[PDB]
């Protein structure tokens, strides 16, 4: 037993690694869209850039999730980062709803780890997971909600003079 | 009586209490509007953002009726601030026109007020109204009418793209 | 449904629409309030400026809820603003009271709101409450009980030097 | 006939010849009022200080009238400038009371020429009386009732304390 550990539960800590293991992977599939978009074929250099900031951001949550576990005292055990589900994106609006979907995913494993982290009367995992992820998903999903309304409506991914300059207004 | 009071009839102070009323309604009516386009189903966020200045200006015309009536010595007697007609304002265009007629509408109240204080033989009171207001009223007309016009001939409210690079355009 | 909702109940939905009302109000109040010290037979400037000040805080907090609503994929649905209950606030320190008694009220709801968000497991909710609202009304709370207390020793309302020292040195 | 007259009626001319006469009036009653205050047995600097204010502002507005008078070409012709009412003002409270009677009368004449200016079709000056002498009246009146409503409360004229108060704290 780790000479810190406190009033961390060994359901939490599996749980930390869980949501470890998710982050890294929402991580990888926003590389693969961000080089997708790279391609001489697709060529929308600000949704590549929109989406590699994304996988960063993925990055560093995993980063400090994996600081939290060495904070109370657990034990990081690292899994397989699975390759992402698609290796073609087709289109800016499909790529946005997929991030979507991704998000809404990682928000109810965040809520789950929330939850148990209340059964177990783990207040100060469910204050940083509260501080530090929650609002984020939450501004994130609107985010990305926007964007999907916004690309639906000035007619993607039919015409594609919406997404290029959706890619140059917006997300430029 | 208040010692101040001099030159200010009874009827004139009735009518700044009533238009006091009305800017606070119009002002609820722009925050209304603008938080429509905050919406993750409508998603313009310059439009949203014009509304909310508009409604903190009527909060301003209103805060300068209130100064008015104490410096006049008359007395300020609020009433409930109606809600707006529409909870769902359907489109940039439509929210354009309806704010159109809404300054129309303020601006009937404030020729009214003025010849009001004509009648009164009330000077500073009609002083006040044409250096504070009816110039303000023009513009904001003038300005609205133009964008009603731009958004008609873009194409809106049945192309997306015409709101989507209005609000980019002209509202950004 | 939204896109973006998500874990968002119905009755949490609701009772944010209903706190946003209860916003609003208590902005109206201490608009009224403000202006009742800008009268010529009141004259306490500072007592005026106090209550403009907390009248556009509470025009802030209701925004910053319509924003939340609309980040869940809520649909906000204002209601009529009703008038303050007094016309006349009578001295500096009953309106102190009566902004102590708004003020918690107000709180009374945001606690009946965060029990709601509890009960209804919704995480990112209670930590919205908690982070934006909940010390914010314990620390007005406190402040006007301070200047009650203050404005009482000093021999307020008989007093009417008590109220004009107040205004100067606390309040200016 | 000046080469210059234009639409200007000789009633006008007279009005405001004797407008001239009442400010000059009035400069004197402020000079006497601001060194009543600098007596060794009254001792109130900046009751003095602001009377003396009071009495170069009213030199200034007569001045204006008489440039007003030559611009339109006019002549201007002088009378005696009678002495105050009164040698001793007796008190802060008194002195302001005095004051905002005096205002008052010098409001009621500016209104006077602006019924005349009507009726005789002259807008230009109609609009210099509503610019420069119509909305200084009434602060002025709102600013010396202000005053008073204060001094009152504090418990002035029997107070000394309560004028030696407002004279460090108001017109400080
Ligand atoms: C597997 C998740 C699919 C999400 N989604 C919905 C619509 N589109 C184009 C993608
Ligand atoms: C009740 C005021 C209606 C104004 N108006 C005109 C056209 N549109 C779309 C709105
Ligand atoms: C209706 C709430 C009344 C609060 N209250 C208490 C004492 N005073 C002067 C006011
Ligand atoms: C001749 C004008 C008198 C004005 N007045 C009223 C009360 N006090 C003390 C002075
Ligand atoms: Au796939
Ligand atoms: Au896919
Ligand atoms: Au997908
Ligand atoms: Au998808
Ligand atoms: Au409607
Ligand atoms: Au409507
Ligand atoms: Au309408
Ligand atoms: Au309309
Ligand atoms: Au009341
Ligand atoms: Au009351
Ligand atoms: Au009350
Ligand atoms: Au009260
Ligand atoms: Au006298
Ligand atoms: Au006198
Ligand atoms: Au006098
Ligand atoms: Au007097």
């Amino acid at each position: 037993t780790s000479q810190v550990r406190q009033n961390y539960h060994q359901d939490s800590e599996a749980a930390i690694n869980r949501q470890i293991n998710l982050e890294l992977y929402a991580s990888y599939v926003y590389l693969s869209m961000s080089y997708y978009f790279d391609r001489d074929d697709v060529a929308l250099k600000n949704f590549a850039k929109y989406f590699l900031h994304q996988s960063h951001e993925e990055r560093e949550h995993a980063e400090k999730l994996m600081k939290l576990q060495n904070q109370r005292g657990g034990r990081i055990f690292l899994q397989d980062i699975k390759k992402p589900d698609c290796d073609d994106w087709e289109s800016g609006l499909n790529a946005m709803e997929c991030a979507l979907h991704l998000e809404k995913n990682v928000n109810q494993s965040l809520l789950e780890l929330h939850k148990l982290a209340t059964d177990k009367n783990d207040p100060h995992l469910c204050d940083f997971i509260e501080t530090h992820y929650l609002n984020e998903q939450v501004k994130a999903i609107k985010e990305l909600g926007d964007h999907v309304t916004n690309l639906r409506k000035m007619g993607a991914p039919e015409s594609g003079l919406a997404e290029y300059l959706f890619d140059k207004h917006t997300l430029g």
